[PDB]
């Protein structure tokens, strides 16, 4: 029983941090076989940060303008390039703790675990989700650029995400390991602002599914509702539309737990219309949007609390 | 600028985790040089529960009744103990990924990170608090126990909890690496049940400190109170009393942000009589009492 915000196992990224350093500036990098990567704003200058010229400053960079450090072992570096907005340094060494690895991309909506690092070294890990926004609610300081969000499957880790920057909002932004940005943003200085957010309704009623597998029922109820009755509600409440693919997603957790979705968006409906009355759910007061379907499954009894 | 619930990096201790068979129980153990550290009811049946005698289950067991599976590698036992509640099987051959560590057994309202395990291999991590009465909030299912938590100071795993048991209310209980239970609680079956539970304090007022370091300011207010004043609202709420070295190891964070301890309590008070009308504090609708005053520090630096 339980259902807490769970990260992967961290082990087999922590062995892939390194420290890039460039002039003055040092962040994290992430080190692959004979590759390193890492945010390509570690060459700018706090001359340039207004409107920097990437192509520019990387063709007036040398291999010696780049010292990354794994540990206490110097690496040479033998190679640079950019892709998007990471930077790509070819290094002498293959990393012998590379593990089986994927780019992938993730949605808005989706979850990963962040190992947050600092100077090459990781200090922590934590669950995050990919906002409709496509900022993360990080944690975060500085020194932080060049940390990485995963996911685990089987002994695979999906690299999603690498840190680029914060937010005047305190959330934070970055790029996929193809150096594509999440979202409309750019790493140089504007006035960039997160845009507005909604709330992820599929994993909301994934959440009260996992409620129900560890015995918090007080919020069911005998009413059903049509999908577009609740998108409705939806709508007004600044929560995501449904669909048919989410209601099919949930089929697993309305089987496990014998609630039909159209029952549990009901049992939503009157959460957003009536509060909690002093109330929780699970341990929070408030509806919870950062676990995905999957996650739910992951981490609870394959079998209900009856 | 955020504040998450972190766990402390788990890459030096997975290398540590292994799969104990004894008869047909499996289960996780802790393999530090060449001992592995596991629950002892590890050697119990389905029929002796109720009042199992450990030193007659042991003694009538030898090494090759214990098989230790590091990974795909099978670990040859070579010995076996019991300390306290865990049993300690030496084994031929020393775990070449041992860190540096200790065995220390934590306070309640103190935190730590759990490596949840499954088979011998972790499935994921997540930070905890021990609680005033002994039990943690853990997520295990069947084939948890001998998951352990831990902290990290430097380059040493500080190891504190082995999972035992799940109790009725879905809460954990579990043994210090030493087999000595946190809190009233044994390995047999019994109605036992956690006790009576308190909200930690301190963690509430670090937390506070926490949410105005982030810019979360809406519940501040001019007023102060003294800290007898501010102890009998506590308790009337079933909070911990507040002790001068409770505001004390406050002081750090009360001079980074220019809020006294006294004034943080003053709107602790007013939270509590009052509520939050709708709003919320680092994402939350609810006082948070899991993160100690180094947690706060640790991740609040800026
Ligand atoms: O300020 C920095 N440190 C030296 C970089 C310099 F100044 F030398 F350039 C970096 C680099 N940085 C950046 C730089 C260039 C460009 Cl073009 C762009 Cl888009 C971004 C973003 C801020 N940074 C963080 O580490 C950071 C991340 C975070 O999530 N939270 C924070 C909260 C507070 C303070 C810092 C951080
Ligand atoms: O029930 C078990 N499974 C093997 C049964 C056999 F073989 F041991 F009999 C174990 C062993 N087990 C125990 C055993 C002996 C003794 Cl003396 C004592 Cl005090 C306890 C406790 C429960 N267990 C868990 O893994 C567990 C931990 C958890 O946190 N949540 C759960 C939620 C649901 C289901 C299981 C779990």
């Amino acid at each position: 029983s339980g259902f807490r915000k769970m990260a992967f196992p961290s082990g087999k990224v922590e062995g892939c941090m390194v420290q890039v350093t460039c002039g003055t500036t040092t962040l994290n990098g992430l080190w692959l076989d004979d590759v390193v990567y890492c945010p390509r704003h570690v060459i700018c200058t706090s001359e340039d940060m207004l409107n920097p010229n990437y192509e520019d400053l990387l063709i007036r960079k040398s291999n010696h303008n780049f010292l990354v450090q794994a540990g206490n072992v110097q690496l040479r570096v033998i190679g640079h390039s950019m892709q998007n907005c990471v930077l790509k340094l070819k290094v002498d060494t293959a990393n012998p703790k590379t593990p089986k690895y994927k780019f992938v991309r993730i949605q808005p909506g989706q979850t990963f675990s962040v190992l947050a690092c600092y100077n090459g070294s990781p200090s922590g890990v934590y669950q995050c989700a990919m906002r409709p926004n496509f900022t993360i609610k990080g944690s975060f300081l500085n020194g932080s650029c060049g940390s990485v969000g995963f996911n685990i499957d089987y002994d695979c880790v999906s690299f999603c995400y690498m840190h680029h920057m914060e937010l005047p909002t305190g959330v934070h932004a970055g790029t996929d390991l193809e150096g594509n940005f999440y979202g409309p943003f750019v790493d140089r200085q504007t006035a960039q602002a997160a845009g507005t957010d909604t709330t992820i309704t599929v994993n909301v009623l994934a959440w009260l599914y996992a409620a129900v597998i560890n015995g918090d029922r007080w919020f069911l109820n005998r009413f059903t509702t049509t999908l577009n009755d609740f998108n409705l509600v939806a709508m007004k409440y600044n929560y995501e539309p449904l669909t048919q693919d989410h209601v099919d997603i949930l089929g697993p957790l309305s089987a496990q737990t014998g609630i039909a979705v159209l029952d549990m968006c009901a049992s939503l409906k009157e959460l957003l219309q009536n509060g909690m009355n002093g109330r929780t759910i699970l341990g929070s007061a408030l509806l919870e949007d950062e676990f995905t379907p999957f996650d739910v499954v992951r981490q609870c009894s394959g079998v209900t609390f009856q």
